[PDB]
This record gives C-alpha cells, structure tokens and sequence, in this order.
C-alpha cells in the first residue's frame, strides 16, 4: 500500500512479478504443494481476468462512436477507400504470415501439453452465413448485454454516421441535443481510459499469481513449448516488418532505413509504455517530421489507430494454433481459411488497450471450433495469457508503424 509502490514507475516492474512468481511456483517439493498453491494463488489471478474483461465492453462503444461519428463522414472519398483496401490486405497477410510460422515451427506441442483423453473434437461451429447473419443486431441491448462485442461495432458505427449527417440540419434543438448526446459518450470513454491506468498497477500481482500457478501446475515442459511458440512470434513479426514496409517504402520510393531511423524514436515509446493511444500524439509528430499531409494524417491516424491492428491478428492466429495443437485438434483448410476471415474480424474489432487483445482471442475460438467451456481450452488459455505481457510489447510496435507505412504511403502518391 505504502506509496513509493505506486510511485515506482518502471514498466520493468510487471517482469519482476513475472520472474519472482515463476521462482516460487517453479519450486515443486519444498513450496510447489499443488493443492496449497492452486486453492490459495488461484483466485488472486481470477480476480485479475474478472477485472480485466470490465473494462473491453463500454470501451469499445464510446471509442467507436466517437472516432467513426467524428472522423469518417466527414473526410469520406476516395483516400478512404485507399486506406480501408490497405488495412484489409494487411490483416489478411498478417494471419497468413501467422499461419505460415505456426507450420514451420509446430510450437503448440510435443506431447499434448493439455492432458488429452477426452480431446474429441469440438461441436460443429456454425456455416459461414449465419456467422455474417450475426454482424447486424437483432435487437441492440439485448446483444449488447448478453456479451457480443462485433454487433456493438455495427450499431456504433450506424449511430455516428446519424449524428455525422444530423448536426448540419438547420434546426437548433436538434444540433444541441445531439452535441450533448456525443459529449456524454466521450465523457464515458474517458473515464474507462482512467480506470485502464489503474488496474495497471493491479496487474503485476496478478500476473504473479497465474504465472506461479502456471510453472508449479505441471512444471519443467511447459518452458519448452512456451519460447518456442514466443520464438515463433517474434521472428512471425520481424518478416511482417522486413518485407511489408520494405517492398512498399521501396516501390514508392523512400529508402526504409531512413523510415525505421525515424520511427525507431515513437517504436521505444510503443515498446515499453505496452499501449497504443498515447503514441498516437507521438505519431503526429513522427509524421510531422516524416513530411505527411496535415488533413490525411489527422484524418488516418486516429482512424487506423482505432480500426487497423495487424500484429495482434498474427499474435491472435498462433495462440489459436498454440491451442488447437496443445489440445490434441488439427486443422482443416476450411477451418484454417475460416479463422483467417474470423481474426480479420477480430482484429478489427479489437480494444486498443494494453490486455484486452486476449479477449478478443476468446471470441475467435467461439466463433470457430474449439468452444471455451472444455476445462482443457481454458487451461491451456491460462498458459497463454503470462506470455501474453511480453508479446503484447512488440504487438504495440508493430501496429503503430504499419498505420505509419500507411499515412506515408498514401501522402506520397499524392
Ligand atoms: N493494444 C494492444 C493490442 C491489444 O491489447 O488488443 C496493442 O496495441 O498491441
């Protein structure tokens, strides 16, 4: 409690939890008793997730509305059209690129990793049109509620485009009660951001706590498979950096070691700081020195930086992988093109807060095969979601400069 605790402002601190936990947990005879440790460490972390899911719902309403309702329909044309074309294809290769690096290592197991037996294979997920079926509400509460994150988007994005077209009528009443209506909006977004810094500092414990539970639970294997798989991750990005930019800084006719010169500075500031939005600042300036358009950047950045998120897709296709391969599943190509689809979806719909890209994860498996109700899915989950600190840290980086890549791309054709 003592306040030099929340006044140690290092990052790095999260990493201590990480390592002291593992210790502790690691240490099967004289401290690692499985059922002492799992009854007393277990809900510790619990509470952790239970917080955690909190904040994804209402964050993802207001930001969506106010961003779509403010940005789109005013700029609308045809440098949309460009930029949503670029988005789209950047998901898609990013999950491809996923799938590729999931084939060249096979980093879910050597031995089912989960405890197999009753591995039989999932409930069918439902045919294709149905899940496009779902994207539009049927009734906008009642899916709100209940716990379906996409249908939310549609309407957001239904809503801002309204208010967009309404606050130019002539009428007075109807412009203030409509600017008092997105005022309100705002205000909650905002207050959802300041609950996010906070349960920051929570987080160290709990990922104390999983983490422990994690290494004392099965104990000297669970290591191999979890660099490996992190491994796979990594050099999986590195690619997407190397041959996305490169190709296209190149065809369009900047060198791209003078572009990653540049945006090495926001990069380190995406890495350790584990989020998105206040980069986004950072990313104003970078373009501002890169030699980028004023009304194209204030119109993509935010826009991209809500909507275009490619190395969480390609985080979001291992892990799926990690799951299927610890469970004792295998893949069919339908099933594989069926989740290149439903992590571009996902993708899209993603938070933009430093945990909330594992949740969306848990969307993916329902939308698609593996049901999260079979205990062995969720205690694979559990292994992914410690890792998940340090892959969220080069997942930021690479988001923020692929919409980079794209602001200068476009400005440069033009
Ligand atoms: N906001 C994270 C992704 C996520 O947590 O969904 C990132 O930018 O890397």
């Amino acid at each position: 409690l003592y306040r030099k605790y929340i006044e140690y402002p290092v990052l790095q601190k999260i990493l201590i939890g990480l390592i002291l936990g593992a210790i502790v947990g690691l240490i099967l005879g004289h401290y690692g008793y499985a059922d002492a440790v799992k009854t007393y460490v277990k809900p510790f972390g619990d509470l952790f997730v239970r917080l955690l899911k909190m904040l994804v719902m209402p964050i993802v309403f207001a930001s969506l509305v106010v961003g779509a309702a403010s940005i789109s329909p005013a700029r609308l044309g045809r440098v949309g059209v460009k930029i949503v074309v670029y988005y789209l294809l950047t998901s898609a290769f990013a999950v491809t690129l996923g799938i590729i690096m999931a084939r060249l290592f096979n980093p879910g197991a050597g031995i089912h990793l989960a405890v197999g037996g009753q591995q039989f294979q999932p409930k069918q997920a439902p045919p294709l049109v149905k899940i496009l079926l779902d994207i539009v509400p049927t009734n906008p509460f009642g899916a709100l509620a209940n716990g379906q994150v996409c249908p939310t988007i549609f309407f957001a994005i239904i809503l801002g485009i309204a208010i967009t077209y309404l606050m130019n009528s002539e009428n007075e009443k109807v412009r203030k009660s409509a600017e008092t209506l997105l005022d309100a909006i705002n205000g909650l977004a905002e207050a959802m951001y300041k609950i996010v810094n906070g349960v920051m500092q929570y987080a160290p414990i709990g990922v104390f706590a999983l983490i422990a539970y994690v290494m004392a639970e099965q104990g000297v294997k669970v290591v191999g498979e979890l660099a490996k798989v992190t491994a796979a991750v990594y050099v999986g990005l590195t690619l997407q950096i190397l041959l996305v930019y490169f190709v296209l800084l190149k065809i369009y006719g900047i060198d791209p070691i003078s572009f990653i010169k540049k945006a090495k500075d926001a990069m380190l500031t995406a890495f350790v700081t584990r989020s998105s939005s206040g980069t986004l600042p950072v990313t104003m300036r970078v373009a501002k020195e890169m030699g980028i358009s004023e009304g194209i950047y204030s119109f993509t950045l935010p826009l991209g930086a809500t909507i275009n998120m490619d190395g969480t897709a390609l985080y979001q296709g291992v892990s799926t992988f990690f799951i299927a391969n610890a469970l004792g599943s295998h893949l069919t190509v339908g099933q594989q093109l069926t989740i290149v689809l439903t992590a571009v979806l996902a993708s899209i719909c993603t938070a933009g807060v430093p945990g909330a890209g594992a949740i969306m994860l848990a969307m993916v498996l329902e939308s698609v095969g593996l049901p999260l109700t079979d205990p062995n899915v969720a205690a694979a989950y559990a292994m992914i979601l410690g890792i998940d600190a340090i892959l969220d840290m080069g997942r930021t980086m690479v988001n923020v400069t692929g919409d980079l890549t794209g602001t200068a791309i476009v400005a440069k054709t033009e």
